[PDB]
């Protein structure tokens, strides 16, 4: 059809890559999951409510935290309404439904809906006002709740275009590679289910040369019937080092054993490991540079009591730590009585690495253990129990199912606090089309907030990512399908605006070098160069990437410029598009870092406040919008009235930093108009403080340098740039003398140092029950999203610093050590990175 290819080729532009495009494939694989996602997809779209997806309420089923009930006092809350002339306030209970409060409405005076000034959002559908998250946002910051009285959204502008007993043998042919000293080579074939490897083979070592061919058939023990479906032939090519690698799906998406010939183009490694990149079965899309080796395959196949000692064995099994590497004797164990261990869920991720999958009988007896799911089914959600069994470890996708099925009740605000990860999480997935991503597409089309970070986090991976890339795309594009016309006008106009503003990025990064700064003629190109862009092809207005409820609008091309980082980031800002908000939408644009690594840091970020917030602590953090828009490229949110630690000491004191730890509290006291901000920015300071001292100095990140620190005039403190920290005399934490000094304390003790430290002990033990989620997110992190390869010594670094197993006396101690490190060195450390940043 001459539009329907117009409207594929439309899809291909917002996805960045072409699905129609089989070039790449050596089966249909990819194909089969465009159509397979066709009926998950219509399934969705028809089952949403057309009103409520319209106006994508934004609300929670957590219970009011105990600190900010207090806040509500009377049990009275102010709420402003405006339309054009009043601005009258009403005061409403907290259970009232939006609705009845316009019965209330109609009375001091429904096809009128309340909606919130300068953003799109819509308190709507029966949840008490308490139940929506923007209200509780107000409530922290102090702020009167400002509603407009608006006409409800078109739902049509949603509406979606009309849519054998035998060993197994391998026959390695050789290989070969376009172009390159008397070296040596020789590949090896491994059997692989969940990273385990079943059985290895390897070829006799031959004169490395453009081409090698071996024709010889590798035998392995394990017989056709034994391999378990997920399982991967990974080839790999030796020089001892490795050079490169493939997968291979030895069943397919049918449940058909692979047959016939290959001729796979590899991935070439980088030496110095653990890496989702490895997992893939995509082959390489360049066939020009990259090695190839070829196969052939051909088999046919058309297909009561326990003695308490052990029992106090497993239980110790059971309770050790994700990470706790499992002995021989712990499978046996765990396996034998498998039917006692079904009994506790937090055990399901050890006794399934428990299993022996290269054994047809042991499987299907794994089958008949899950057929008794009681236990599990009943059991409260646990995610990071869920998403253990969503890792590496796990190739069976059953095993994988019931993890998905947790998932389904976590509902909207606890998705899209886990959606990065679980996004990340379908790398790990063996086939295609997967449970998990299948619940991804559900997710995403029933709920417009998730489906919006969801294409984000997609065209993320698509970009820079050619490994996950084709499957990735698969995915979007079957989301892209149910969105909507009017999502796909917005996702449109986002996708214009970053390509264009991401080449002024680069075009001025390109001049000033490295060093030397920033050149009267590089300031003059950008203000021209903004202008030509606002001139035609930029967007009257667009949506914010990474906060949907912001419209921005045209550029303020004077308030512009180019950043001292020697990486010349953009810093921009955007009128606000919406006339009911003054203050500009601030927007940083950087190459030269990978934000896929901020992505996932400020994310956990987010992820510790939702456990602080049920232990009733607020840290006061500040998670600022971090979107990964391609390779090295990115956006980042700019917050207001901020500026760096290291700029308010250079104010004072000079070029290179020397102590003054008054410092601080002068700049704090100058910025606050009145003492009574200026004590409530001490309050502000000392709680983020803390947060960002327990958060950071799990994650491994809590050494950086005084630049990297932040702090509004407000005194909110926070943390920047991610990206170099974790791959590159240390401090657990950044803790300084002008820190303690606006606390009260001199290098000694304070009202408010030891508020801070009773602070710290609540948050760092509030994280310690969490233990395993922290870890597993932890690893996951690692895994997907370190280019550095990641081992099982640096995720092992969260082990020890969250003091797993030790007492809960002995770890409050050992974090109030921690703190005693910091004043044992108060400048040490900062002089050093001072020192570091010149040379060397
Ligand atoms: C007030 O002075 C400055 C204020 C900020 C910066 N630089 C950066 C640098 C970065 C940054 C963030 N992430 C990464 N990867 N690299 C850099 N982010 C910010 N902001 C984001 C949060 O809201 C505040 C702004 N600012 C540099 C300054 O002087 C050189």
């Amino acid at each position: 059809s001459e539009e329907s290819q117009a409207f594929q080729r439309q899809l291909t532009a917002l996805i960045g890559y072409d699905v129609t495009d089989v070039s790449n494939v050596h089966d249909d694989e990819l194909e089969f999951t465009r159509r397979g996602l066709v009926t998950p997809r219509m399934a969705e779209v028809a089952s949403r409510d057309p009103k409520l997806y319209a106006m994508h309420p934004w609300v929670t089923s957590k219970p009011l935290p105990e600190y900010l009930w207090k806040k509500i006092a009377n049990n009275c809350i102010f709420i402003v309404i405006h339309r054009s002339t009043t601005s009258q306030t009403i005061k409403v209970s907290p259970d009232d439904t939006p609705g009845a409060i316009l019965q209330s409405f109609f009375t001091k005076m429904q096809d009128f809906v309340l909606r919130v000034c300068g953003r799109d959002e819509y308190l709507v559908g029966e949840t008490p006002i308490k139940n929506f998250q923007w209200v509780r946002h107000c409530l922290k910051n102090g702020e009167e709740i400002h509603v407009v009285l608006d006409t409800p959204p078109d739902p049509a502008l949603d509406e979606v275009r009309k849519e054998c007993d035998r060993k197994f043998r391998v026959k390695i042919r050789g290989i070969d590679i376009p172009v390159l000293t008397d070296l040596t080579v020789f590949v090896e074939a491994n059997i692989q289910h969940g990273q385990q490897v079943l059985c290895q083979r390897r070829t006799s070592p031959k004169p490395f040369t453009e081409e090698v061919l071996w024709n010889v058939w590798l035998e392995f023990s394990i017989k056709i019937k034994d391999l378990p479906k997920g399982a991967l032939l990974n080839l790999q090519i030796y020089c001892v080092r490795l050079l490169y690698y493939v997968n291979l799906l030895l069943i397919d998406h049918r449940f058909l054993l692979r047959r016939g010939e290959y001729v796979l183009h590899m991935w070439q490694i980088s030496g110095k490991s653990f890496n989702a990149d490895k997992l893939t079965s995509a082959t390489n899309p360049d066939k020009e540079n990259s090695m190839s080796i070829s196969i052939l395959l051909d088999n046919y196949c058309h297909p009561a009591e326990m003695p308490n000692q052990l029992r106090k064995q497993l239980e110790a099994i059971i309770a050790t730590d994700p990470l706790n590497p499992l002995t021989a004797e712990d499978k046996e164990l765990l396996w034998h009585f498998r039917y006692e261990s079904l009994k506790h869920p937090k055990a399901y991720p050890k006794l399934f690495s428990s299993v022996k999958w290269g054994q047809q009988e042991i499987v299907a007896k794994t089958y008949q253990l899950l057929a008794r799911r009681e236990v599990w089914d009943q059991s409260a959600l646990d995610v990071g129990l869920t998403m253990q069994l969503l890792d590496c470890n796990f190739s069976d996708e059953n095993v994988r199912a019931i993890a998905v099925q947790k998932l389904e009740s976590l509902e909207d605000d606890d998705v899209l606090h886990y959606l990065l990860q679980l996004v990340q999480a379908v790398k790990f997935e063996p086939y295609h089309d997967s449970a998990l991503a299948r619940f991804l597409l559900k997710r995403g089309l029933r709920n417009k907030r998730i489906g919006h970070f969801l294409f984000w986090f997609l065209r993320s991976e698509i970009a820079q990512s050619r490994h996950y890339q084709q499957r990735f795309a698969v995915i979007l594009e079957a989301y892209l399908r149910g969105c909507g016309t009017a999502m796909l006008h917005d996702f449109t106009q986002q996708v214009q605006v970053i390509e264009m503003l991401q080449k002024v990025t680069l075009d001025i990064k390109s001049l000033s070098a490295e060093k030397y700064d920033v050149s009267s003629q590089v300031i003059s190109q950008l203000k021209q160069k903004l202008e030509n862009l606002q001139n035609s092809q930029l967007p009257e207005s667009f949506r914010v990437p990474y906060d949907p409820g912001l419209k921005a609008g045209a550029l303020a091309i004077e308030k512009c410029k180019v950043m001292a980082s020697k990486k010349k980031p953009l810093w921009l800002e955007f009128k606000c598009a919406d006339p009911t908000a003054n203050e500009t939408i601030g927007i940083i644009f950087k190459h030269g870092d990978d934000l896929r690594q901020d992505m996932l840091i400020l994310q956990i970020l987010r992820i510790m406040e939702s456990i602080w917030e049920t232990e009733s602590l607020d840290l006061c953090l500040l998670p600022y919008g971090c979107i990964s828009t391609g390779d090295k490229i990115g956006m980042i949110e700019i917050v207001k009235d901020a500026t760096t630690i290291a700029k308010i000491q250079q104010s004072t004191v000079g070029n290179t930093g020397a102590f003054k730890d008054e410092v601080l509290n002068h700049w704090l006291k100058e910025k606050s108009p009145t003492e009574e901000k200026f004590q409530a920015a001490v309050e502000r300071f000392v709680y983020s403080c803390a947060g960002y001292c327990v958060a950071t100095f799990v994650l491994g990140i809590g050494d950086r340098h005084n630049d990297n620190i932040m702090i509004t005039e407000t005194g909110n403190l926070f943390h920047i740039d991610f990206g170099h920290i974790l791959g590159n005399e240390r401090v657990p934490f950044v803790l300084t003398p002008d820190f303690l000094f606006v606390m009260g304390t001199s290098g000694k003790t304070s009202p408010h140092f030891q508020k801070f430290q009773d602070i710290c002990v609540k948050a760092y033990l509030a994280l310690r029950h969490h233990t395993n989620l922290l870890i597993i997110l932890f690893s996951m992190m690692l895994m997907t999203g370190m280019p550095q390869l990641t081992s099982k010594e640096d995720i092992e670094y969260i082990r020890d610093a969250l003091t797993v197993g030790k007492n809960e006396e002995d770890a409050k101690k050992y974090f109030l050590d921690q703190i005693e490190v910091c004043r044992d060195k108060g400048w040490t450390v900062q002089f050093n990175w001072f020192l570091h940043l010149v040379l060397g």
